[PDB]
């Protein structure tokens, strides 16, 4: 079945996963002397190259394979547009190493074929709450409890082949060459995304859509008046209706975050995220970076109470190319990022960032059914879309979890 997989220290299968009662990992501990010196080999034609990440023509050649060579949906409608601006903030957190940023170009004319982007993490993965308490029950506390320590891996983005080198076993060898570059390092798990099924998630869940600019989403079908909607006589103008949203937000202490409010964000979010099995830990550089308001990129609002910020929400940009509508060449979606709620309900923080989404001209806002977004679903009008997102990890065993058990927001 997998020529690649089966020769790395993941999961095999949904049989052996449903088998996993502790976190920790899966292959032979091995040191940093032990990894070559030397990069994969890689045939004559082609050469490594590691892009500057904050220098504008090495974000611009990679803004450009992924424009033509990045994820569509599964018709070939859409294509992720991701801008130089947001692949920047994305790959350069703090404390990045900018060795885990890989490309392969053609060497005759450096012609950019392929790309796979690391960045540092700090990750909460130890055993689960559920497979806890089953440890307990067995006197196998001590066990469970091994890793429970937040650990400072690699998260991957980003991995694209062009599409003239597609089948030819080139993402192998890139992920390789990402593997030893990590290790070199004394890292030995990642953590991964995908939309396609591979040996094997720990949690999956569905992507949501709130349509924002339904106009324009059914012209470009990206959704469509709906056939219950056919008992109408005005199909159309009844979908507005149903998405009309206010033209501004309704909790009085919002406000757009800014920089005297990390401390406090900080608090607010990491005391939420330990709700949750598997969650990032951020420092207060890392909540600066990630959370800051920054224009087409990310957006974060906190409501504010007697001088305290007491709640906050943020939601990022990703336009994405429409293949081939004469109308419209951009969808210009919101996703959903961290967020906190300790005065009001989260559907009525979460009514917020609809609202300024829907001010700042998006057409849709999207997220996956990570967190506690289930809880404000159907009071939002979210619906489910087409997709699904599948989480993963690399060298680390982990009991299969609910998506709603993941607090990891991924880019
Ligand atoms: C400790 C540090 C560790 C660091 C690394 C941790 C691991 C990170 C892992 C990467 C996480 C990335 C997270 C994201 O970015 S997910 C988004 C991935 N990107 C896209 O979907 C963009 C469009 N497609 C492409 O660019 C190509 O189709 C890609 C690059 C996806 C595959 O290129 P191509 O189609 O030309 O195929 P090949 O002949 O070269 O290679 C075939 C082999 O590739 C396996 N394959 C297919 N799709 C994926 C996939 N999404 N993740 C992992 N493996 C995948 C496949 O099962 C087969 O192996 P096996 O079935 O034969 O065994
Ligand atoms: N295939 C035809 C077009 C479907 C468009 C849309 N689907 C996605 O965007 C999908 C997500 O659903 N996107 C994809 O499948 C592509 C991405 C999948 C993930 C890739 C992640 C890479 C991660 C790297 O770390 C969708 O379903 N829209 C329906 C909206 C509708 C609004 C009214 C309420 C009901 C819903
Ligand atoms: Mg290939």
């Amino acid at each position: 079945a997998h020529a690649f997989w089966s020769t790395q220290p993941v999961p095999q299968t949904e049989d052996e996963t449903e088998k996993i009662v502790f976190a920790g990992p899966m292959d032979e501990p091995k040191t940093v002397a032990d990894i070559p010196e030397e990069p994969y080999p890689i045939a004559s034609t082609f050469e490594w190259w590691t892009p500057n990440m904050e220098a504008a023509d090495d974000i611009h050649a990679i803004y450009e394979l992924l424009r033509d060579n990045y994820v569509e949906d599964d018709d070939s409608m859409f294509r992720f547009n991701y801008s130089e601006e947001f692949l920047q903030w994305a790959l350069c957190p703090p404390n990045y190493i900018p060795d885990w940023h890989v490309a392969v170009r053609r060497k005759a004319d450096k012609k950019l074929l392929a790309f796979i982007a690391g960045v540092p993490v700090t990750l909460r993965m130890g055993t689960p709450k559920y497979m806890k308490v089953k440890a307990q029950e067995k006197g196998e506390g001590e066990e469970a409890a091994k890793y429970d320590e937040p650990r400072h891996i690699c998260e991957i983005n980003f991995l694209c082949v062009h599409k003239q080198l597609r089948e030819k076993r080139l993402a192998p060898i890139l992920i390789k060459e990402a593997t030893r570059r990590v290790n070199r390092t004394n890292v030995w798990q990642a953590v991964y995304t995908a939309g396609v099924l591979l040996p094997t998630p720990y949690a999956s869940g569905q992507y949501f859509h709130r349509s924002l600019n339904p106009e324009k989403l059914v012209e470009i079908r990206f959704s469509g008046i709906p056939a219950q909607y056919q008992k109408f006589q005005n199909p159309m103008a009844m979908l507005k209706r149903n998405y009309q949203l206010p033209s501004a937000p309704k909790n009085s202490g919002l406000r757009e975050m800014k920089p005297s409010d990390v401390p406090q964000v900080r608090r607010i979010l990491m005391n939420y995220l330990d709700s949750f099995d598997v969650g990032p830990v951020f420092s207060d550089a890392e909540i600066s970076h990630y959370l800051l308001p920054r224009d087409g990129v990310v957006f974060t609002y906190v409501v504010e109470n007697d001088k305290k910020v007491t709640d906050f929400f943020s939601f990022y940009r990703i336009p994405s190319t429409v293949i081939g509508n004469s109308n419209y060449n951009l969808l210009n979606a919101a996703y959903v990022h961290y967020y906190a709620a300790t005065s009001i309900p989260l559907h009525q923080l979460i009514l917020d960032l609809l609202i300024v989404a829907h001010s700042r001209g998006f057409d849709v806002c999207n997220m996956v059914e990570i967190l506690d977004n289930r809880s404000f679903v159907e009071q939002l009008k979210f619906g489910a879309g087409d997709g699904h997102l599948r989480y993963y990890f690399y060298n680390w065993a982990y009991p299969k979890i609910k998506p709603s058990q993941v607090a990891l927001v991924m880019l």
